[PDB]
């Protein structure tokens, strides 16, 4: 596919792996940094500057101060995810909805069939058919954030000529319990 061919002509493909110094108590990081599920329960963990304590995300271990950049995740058939990029310099601690204007540029399925935004309001998106793996891509230079269905390169959303001034981490946040996790594709 042109997508395949093309991604890595125009954006370097980023290793992303999770920082687990970021992750809600909620939240499992797999051995190999990749993955993310949910415990039941919290685990016992500090409260280190870094955590989300109340929202349930991580970050990646690098950020983005410029450039193209692109990762891929594989949310199979999970009900409910949302991923997408963040500022260094979000709230961590308690809540502020997560949208642009909080520095979160991010979407994702909730209710195992709602497509969104997360904007104010959230906002619906139509998609054709459920992606299973899901290409976020970044152009710093640009301001757009851009997903891509991985496997057939179709269109899902794109935030356009946003006026990035903070580093961007890679954001995942899931909600739900459920026996699929979400998980980061290699570079």
């Amino acid at each position: 596919s042109a997508y395949n061919e093309w991604k890595k002509a125009l954006f370097k493909p980023a290793d992303v792996i999770l920082d687990p110094k970021t992750a809600n108590p909620i939240l499992l990081v797999s051995e190999d940094q990749r993955s993310v599920q949910r415990a039941k329960e919290p685990q016992d963990l500090p409260d280190n500057p870094e955590r989300f304590n109340w929202h349930y995300c991580v970050l990646g271990c690098e950020s983005f101060i410029s450039g193209r950049h692109y990762w891929e995740v594989e949310v199979g058939d999970r009900k409910e995810w949302h991923i997408g990029v963040c500022s260094k310099n979000v709230q961590r601690k308690g809540w502020v909805k997560m949208t642009p204007e909080n520095g979160f540029w991010t979407m994702g399925l909730t209710d195992g069939n709602k497509y969104r935004t997360l904007t104010e309001p959230r906002t619906n998106l139509k998609l054709p058919k459920p992606p299973k793996k899901v290409g976020v891509f970044l152009d710093y230079e640009t301001g757009d954030i851009s997903f891509y269905n991985a496997v057939d390169g179709s269109h899902i959303h794109t935030f356009l000529d946003v006026s990035f001034s903070e580093a961007l981490y890679p954001v995942f946040r899931i909600l739900t319990l459920e026996p699929t996790a979400l998980t980061i594709c290699p570079a």
